[PDB]
């Protein structure tokens, strides 16, 4: 309930127009078996910690920043006590979003390591 | 366990893509092989990232194709596509979520209040639904 009476408050300094909150795209796309559902929003949180952090940092000179600093608190806690094994999975997942694609060496040995991912890939489905 | 014609298409290539056994084996593979333990959901999941991985790659590499390697390599890509529609329907979707929650305009005014409109809604039901009493019992095992 202070989480929710906190919102309120930044929603009054986090102003938008309807103009702008309707026109353009929706920021998340929708909620989706129960494991894919916690993967999601463990994702969800995520983001989240990282919104508020950007947040924080565009503050002035560097009760705002305590009320960030507190919605902050709280879905770090969340995602820290309930979220772990999704973290662990969504870590993997950005991993493979940073390899190089361009490098050379990095092709090379993802093309010697394909013939295991594919077989691996096949045997999960058949089985 | 996978199709001839791979196995020797991928030794042909690697003639083009060559490298030296130091460069090869420097302890740092490209893909893990660790995500590959815990659920079935786990490793199908994993497994559709790396097949996603894998066709941006190959993808690439055609590019930095000057003007029977070219067919080697769209071969390649296209078992990859076909297993991954055939295979990694459910785990492309749930991924391209993933991937685009990644994506979001973060520093932006716009989409910081737009998040915001949302947090109690999806605070709420991030926390309704850690516990189920199978959640709650799975996170339990492993204490």
């Amino acid at each position: 309930a202070r989480m929710n009476k906190t919102i309120q408050n930044l929603l009054q300094h986090y102003n938008i127009s309807n103009k702008d909150r309707f026109n353009g795209k929706p920021v998340f796309p929708k909620e989706p078996r129960m494991e894919t559902k916690m993967l999601f929003m463990g994702g969800v949180l995520e983001t989240y910690e990282k919104l508020i952090g950007q947040m924080l940092e565009q503050l002035p000179n560097t009760s705002v920043r305590t009320d960030l600093n507190y919605i902050l608190k709280k879905v770090q806690e969340l995602r820290t006590n309930r979220f772990k094994e999704q973290s662990k999975l969504l870590q993997g997942l950005h991993d493979l979003g940073d390899i190089k694609m361009n490098n050379f060496i990095i092709q090379s040995k993802a093309l010697w390591e394909l013939q295991w991912m594919y077989e691996e890939a096949s045997s999960l489905s058949n089985n």
